[PDB]
């Protein structure tokens, strides 16, 4: 078997630089949930591999003018990498150009509050205005609310689009900082995975509340025609059924946690 | 006309009240009935809903190595596609193809209200309250194959338990919980557990969190000309907000409690 080129992304706690990474080389430089995942996938599929960080540090979107895919997805479609093992969301536009395994992690839109905020659900948020709430100013979460035919979510959308000042943010970091500087009066809506992770880091002043508002997954991606597709897919399923993915999630979110 | 295999399971596929006087696809109603319509429309095919012959989900017989249920119907050419609460699993994915999940779920515990049990660990450490699973489905296989201590102990008890803790249909497991005065707890998927919790006589409840994390997919036989279109159609329907609305319509909107 040829050395498999794995593309991945520096996003905590999926892939991070080890403590002494400057004293290390190759795959030993990195650690995290997706580093452990890549080792398990390689073992089950009988390949050796090289972890490479995606050049542009992006996930994969198609430029609407140039029609060029950036990110890990571009690296797959242009033949620059053999497989992407990262927190890459399974979406229609990507599935049209690459193959995804079944999900290795389930996630969805969720509520981030400052600790002690009287909110426990989307329902709770939808029936008041004292606590302002919002999303990234563009992307899937904003559009989820815009599209939603569910009453509580349409109610939330109607509030959010009218709200002044803007309840929207340019970046995830802006949204998190806005929850923290807000004294309980702002809730941020983001993916549960990131929400649960931030819950477990210092300052330790935020928490996740309520069910997930929708249902998405991260998948392992291969270019179309990859001889790895079937085996990768089965390996993800095997690892899930053995409880290994749950184990890794617990490890990287909680065992490594700081709160 | 595509032959669609499915299973009678509330609220996915249900006989309409006036079914004896109805014909074809109009006999049935539910989440998976609505989903079959959307998928067929998106993929541009005609279809007939046919309830699985043996009323099972699909397991490989340990003696004969023959598949039963919906998986059997796909693998032996009795049906072209399965649109049902069919759990995506390793052993099935080896013999048929699944779309991406149209719904997420995990194994959960159903109790008669007031049963002094709140976790799987609670259950494993006592004999007074009997507990079991559906036969021929993924939950039984989850416990059978499990190497996790708590669930291992649970399977050991379950495989030996007298009389049998296993049931043939979900409605049987639920009727058993309701008839047994707290002496029987049922292990079922969170989706169905939550539905029943919101149905009269409102005498059951879900306890603890899910035991695992998984999804239902639409299944096709290997080499099906339908595989790619169906897979993409599920993602499109999810991103449209349509799968969430359908779940709302059949769970929350029809809630009796
Ligand atoms: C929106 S998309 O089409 O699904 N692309 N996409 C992914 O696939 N995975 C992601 C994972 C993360 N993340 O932190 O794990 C973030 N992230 C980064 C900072 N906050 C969140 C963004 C994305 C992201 O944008
Ligand atoms: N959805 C399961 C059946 C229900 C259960 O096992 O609890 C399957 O496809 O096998």
């Amino acid at each position: 078997n040829k050395t498999v080129v794995v593309t991945t992304i520096l996003e905590s706690p999926y892939v991070m630089m080890k403590k002494n990474h400057e004293m290390l080389e190759g795959n030993e430089r990195y650690e995290g949930y997706c580093v452990d995942l890549a080792a398990e996938i390689a073992k089950h599929c009988g390949f050796k591999y090289k972890l490479t960080i995606v050049g542009d540090g992006k996930y994969g979107a198609r430029d609407a003018d140039t029609k060029i895919w950036n990110g890990m997805v571009g690296e797959l479609v242009y033949g620059k990498a053999d497989i992407a093992i990262a927190p890459l969301t399974i979406t229609l536009v990507r599935e049209e150009v690459i193959d995804f395994s079944k999900p290795f992690m389930s996630l969805g839109i969720s509520i981030m509050i400052k600790k002690g905020t009287p909110i426990e659900s989307a329902e709770d948020l939808s029936k008041q205005t004292e606590i302002a709430y919002g999303t990234l100013d563009s992307g899937s979460t904003k559009e989820f609310f815009r599209r939603s035919k569910i009453a509580v979510f349409d109610k939330m959308w109607t509030y959010m689009r009218s709200a002044e000042p803007s309840v929207f943010v340019r970046t995830t970091a802006e949204g998190v900082a806005r929850v923290r500087k807000s004294k309980g009066k702002y809730a941020y809506l983001l993916e549960s995975t990131m929400n649960e992770y931030i819950e477990q880091r210092k300052p330790c002043d935020t928490m996740k509340v309520g069910g997930n508002l929708d249902s998405k997954g991260y998948g392992i991606a291969t270019p179309k025609g990859s001889s790895l597709r079937n085996a990768v897919n089965l390996a993800v399923l095997k690892l899930n059924e053995q409880g290994l993915l749950d184990k890794l999630k617990n490890k990287w979110w909680y065992d490594k946690g700081e709160c």
